[PDB]
């Protein structure tokens, strides 16, 4: 009894992707996919997407139609929404969605923190599931939960980081992300045992939260890159996150699609459900 999906944003990008994804799992059935563009209107799916036969699902543009039509009990799993949807929209489709009793799953993009404070309310009171994910690889949020765990035990940490050349930000959204949670515990690391000189500046990284240390790479070669190095007398851990090229958020995609099932209200950060 695979589980029915809708795929808000169906023509775009990512969203193209997902809709092939669910396509090859079978244990999720693809009920509707919707976008605004005028142009991609009345196509398969499946097709537009890019694979052979094309499925039974149009690119149709109104959403509710399509929400109350999943949330008729189909016998089955509980219905699922997956966003991909430019900013202005993304609070209200969410919001629509969550109103329905559909479980959103969602990317941070387009949301405020306030936001987000919104739409966990409306969750809790409509008691849906509904999953907020500042982060889609799977690879990365392990080595956020590992990294988090290890905190407990180590007191000392740094984080190198090394993206490709082109890249403006330093450091990089992931690594403070990481340094965030790290520093959440109120656990302070690194305290110092000795005066440290700059002999020139800007040797030790930067500073962020809880005394932990960031250090960031750009070099033409590199796409994107984290590791996180925990250290203690006679002893070094260190976890490792490599980008290969920019198409892995997908397992995270339906990783969430079904552990969003099992929520009775929002969550923020894969990290929490693995
Ligand atoms: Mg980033």
């Amino acid at each position: 009894a695979p589980i029915p999906v809708i795929v808000n944003g169906a023509a775009g990008k990512m969203g193209r992707e997902v809709v092939k994804a669910i396509a090859q799992a079978p244990d999720l059935n693809l009920l509707g996919a919707i976008d605004s563009s005028p142009e991609h209107q009345g196509k398969d799916a499946g097709e537009l997407a890019g694979l052979s036969e094309p499925l039974e699902v149009p690119i149709t543009n109104q959403l509710e139609p399509m929400l109350g039509y999943v949330a008729g009990e189909r016998q089955g799993p509980p219905g699922v929404i997956v966003d991909f949807t430019h900013p202005d929209s993304v609070y209200d489709n969410v919001r629509s969605a969550i109103a329905y009793g559909i479980r959103p799953v969602v990317g941070t993009t387009g949301l405020s923190p306030a936001q987000i404070q919104n739409l966990a309310d409306f969750a809790e009171k409509a008691s849906t599931g509904c999953l907020i994910i500042p982060n889609f690889s799977i690879g990365m949020v392990l080595l956020q939960q590992a990294a988090v765990t290890a905190s407990q035990y180590f007191d000392h940490v740094e984080i190198i980081e090394l993206h490709h050349n082109q890249k403006a930000d330093a450091p990089s959204g992931t690594a403070i992300q990481t340094a965030e949670l790290l520093a959440e515990l109120g656990k302070t690391f690194n305290s110092a045992i000795v005066e440290e000189t700059e002999k020139i500046p800007g040797a030790r990284g930067s500073l962020a939260g809880e005394g932990i240390r960031i250090h960031s790479v750009r070099l033409p070669g590199l796409i994107a890159h984290q590791e996180v190095i925990f250290g203690a007398p006679g002893q070094i851990y260190t976890l490792r996150h490599d980008t290969s090229d920019r198409a892995c958020y997908m397992p995270g995609v339906l990783l969430a699609i079904r552990k969003v099932l099992q929520l009775k209200s929002l969550v923020y950060g894969l990290e929490k459900i693995l």
